[PDB]
């Protein structure tokens, strides 16, 4: 069947913050934008690979998260209320009480995935807002 997900954002976390998926499986996403705050602030939901940081060539306590060198959903076919197909450098950017539904077939992409947010200059990364994907192969 369908399974549905959902990944919760608030300032500055997911919930779950871990998630496992098998190659293959149809998912059903919903990410929703719980954040807290007053006023409530936007956050991103990118899974990638290969965390990209800003560099001046002094050293940091904390790396700068600009994004992911390589993205999940490339080429993933992705149906979202009446659109269907890949979606080109695929991100969900949500304001404050929105949500976005999405479903897709887990590609052929094992082993660990991450997902982030890198808004505010990745602020919100540097305070926790990142994950951690498993995609287990095919039982
Ligand atoms: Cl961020
Ligand atoms: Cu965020
Ligand atoms: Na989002």
């Amino acid at each position: 069947g369908v399974h549905h997900y959902t990944i919760d954002e608030f300032n500055y976390y997911y919930k779950p913050d871990r998630m496992t998926w098998h190659v293959g499986e149809k998912v059903e996403l919903t990410i929703d934008n719980r954040s807290q705050s007053a006023p409530p602030i936007a956050h991103q939901f990118s899974i990638g690979r290969t965390l990209v940081s800003r560099d001046n060539g002094f050293p940091k306590s904390q790396a700068i998260a600009v994004g992911w060198k390589d993205n999940f959903f490339d080429g993933v076919p992705i149906t979202s209320g009446g659109q269907t197909g890949p979606v080109p450098a695929f991100s969900v950017s949500l304001n404050g009480g929105q949500k976005y539904t999405f479903s897709f077939v887990v590609p052929n992409k094992p082993g660990k995935w991450e997902y982030g947010c890198f808004l505010q200059t990745g602020q919100h990364f540097m305070n926790g807002m990142h994950g951690i994907l498993d995609i287990l192969p095919a039982q």
